């Protein structure tokens, strides 16, 4: 079978909250079968755990935020993108503060830390959400769509009237998540960043963790990791948002100027329309329409 996966060892990392500027300590731990990804605020007594599920999403204005009562976990989408990309079913993610650390603004540091610790296959079948009908959400000129597809592929299109400009398609039948998507960093325009700083936000922002863009150009002296790094980052973000379903996807996702808000609207509509999806396992990994790297 395609088996469930967890971590082989615990992973400790430290970083900065993009908006808070706070140092945050991160511990990833193995978790039993059918746990999913569970975030834990270990700075609080008692600790507050929030399963990384569509139903626990609170704020989607700037990133994906999990909420339980007055307790938040901000910016889950890069770490979740890493977990999805590597096929991690089950993990406890402990944080010492309300925001996952931004690291370099990509999923690269997370896929390295996870693969350094190694994966452990577990003695249960891996559950997949299979798209069986088209599900589309629109709000104005923004669109997010799930389409049936025997595999996992993600297409995105953004539209900025801008000089440093975008569309991209990635199929996990030939594309490496790690090599082609994982390293795509977060981006922001000077205009917006100075307004957020004016609001006492993006306090952790730096060329170390974000692509900073003018009206004309990338201000980061060391440049881009990919000619299409901007749209590849939106694909990274979308994979993290889709993983809030709590299982890997058999299907296609198409985003047109989509963001965390509309992605979460797509997940809620899909979950509600039970004719549009089913939970599948594969007793024979040879006949499965997807595959993951050796553990
Ligand atoms: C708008 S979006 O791109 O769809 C949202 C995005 O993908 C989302 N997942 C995300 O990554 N994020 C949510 C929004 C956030 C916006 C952002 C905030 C701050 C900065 C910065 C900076 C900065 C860099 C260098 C200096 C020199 O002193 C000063 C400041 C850059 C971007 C970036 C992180
Ligand atoms: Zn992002």
């Amino acid at each position: 079978m395609i088996k469930q996966r967890t971590l082989k060892n615990i992973i400790r990392a430290t970083g900065v909250g993009l908006h808070s500027g706070e140092k945050v300590y991160l511990t990833l731990k193995p978790a039993p079968v059918d746990t999913g990804i569970v975030f834990s605020r270990t700075d609080l007594d008692p600790v507050v755990e929030i399963p990384a599920r569509a139903e626990n999403v609170g704020e989607t204005t700037m990133s994906t935020t999990l909420v339980k009562g007055d307790v938040k976990v901000d910016t889950v989408e890069h770490l979740l993108s890493a977990m999805a990309g590597l096929g991690i079913d089950n993990a406890y993610v402990e944080l010492s503060a309300s925001e996952v650390p931004i690291m370099d603004g990509s999923a690269g540091p997370f896929v390295f830390l996870i693969q350094s610790a190694g994966l452990q296959e577990q003695e249960a079948a891996k559950k997949f959400i299979r798209i069986k009908r088209e599900v589309s959400v629109e709000e104005g000129d923004k669109r997010a769509v799930f389409v049936p597809f025997d595999g996992f592929k993600v297409s995105f299109e953004i539209d900025f009237d801008h000089p440093v400009f975008q569309q991209a398609s990635v199929d996990f039948s030939s594309t490496s998540f790690v090599k082609e998507v994982s390293r795509a960093r977060t981006f922001g325009f000077m205009r917006d960043i100075e307004y957020l700083r004016s609001q006492n936000l993006a306090l952790g922002g730096s060329v170390e963790n974000a692509i900073v863009v003018d009206e004309n150009r990338v201000l980061n002296e060391d440049g881009l990791r990919y000619e299409d790094e901007f749209v590849k980052h939106k694909i990274l973000d979308a994979i993290g948002d889709l993983y809030l379903l709590g299982n890997s996807l058999i299907g296609e996702f198409r985003g047109f100027k989509s963001g965390h808000a509309l992605n979460n609207q797509l997940l809620r509509t899909l979950i509600a329309d039970k004719d549009a999806w089913e939970v599948v396992t594969f007793e024979d990994a040879r006949t499965a329409p997807i595959s993951y790297m050796r553990p």
